[PDB]
């Protein structure tokens, strides 16, 4: 698979529930959900090396990793973490995260390329899974 693309979100489910697990207060959850329903993921994939640029209207962040090599990024609720990405299958990867400081719910994310041209992302905090779907623009 080639995950490279300028991905635009078309669906987002269970994001508020995810943020609730992470302890984000309700007022702040609603505006975070609002930012998510119009946010973008740009991916450049070169073999097992990935360059990810995630952005909203006012914020952008770059995440660069190689499958199987630990890197540093941040959790959904904005805390620094050490991350490790592995393939689960031909078209799906999974990232496990460990907080650099403190404790919290266990968090992870996945990316999957479907046969029909979609990118499915998930983000997990303990038992709650958020699922987001993107198409190329
Ligand atoms: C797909 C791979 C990675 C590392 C994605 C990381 C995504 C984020 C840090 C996204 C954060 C945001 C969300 C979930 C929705 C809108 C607001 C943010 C850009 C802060």
């Amino acid at each position: 698979p080639n995950f490279s693309g300028n991905w635009k979100i078309i669906r987002s489910e269970n994001f508020e529930e995810l943020l609730k697990v992470l302890g984000v207060n309700v007022m702040l959850r609603k505006i975070y959900v609002a930012a998510a329903s119009k946010y973008a993921v740009e991916i450049k994939q070169e073999g097992d090396t990935f360059y990810i640029k995630v952005s909203t209207t006012v914020y952008t962040t770059e995440i660069n990793f190689k499958v199987g090599e630990e890197f540093e990024e941040q959790t959904v609720d904005g805390r620094p973490c050490k991350s490790l990405v592995k393939w689960e299958s031909e078209n799906k990867m999974v990232c496990e995260q460990k907080l650099l400081k403190g404790e919290g719910p266990k968090t992870s994310w996945t990316k999957e390329l479907t046969n029909d041209g979609e990118l499915i992302e998930t983000m997990t905090a303990d038992d709650v899974v958020c699922t987001q779907v993107f198409v190329r623009e």
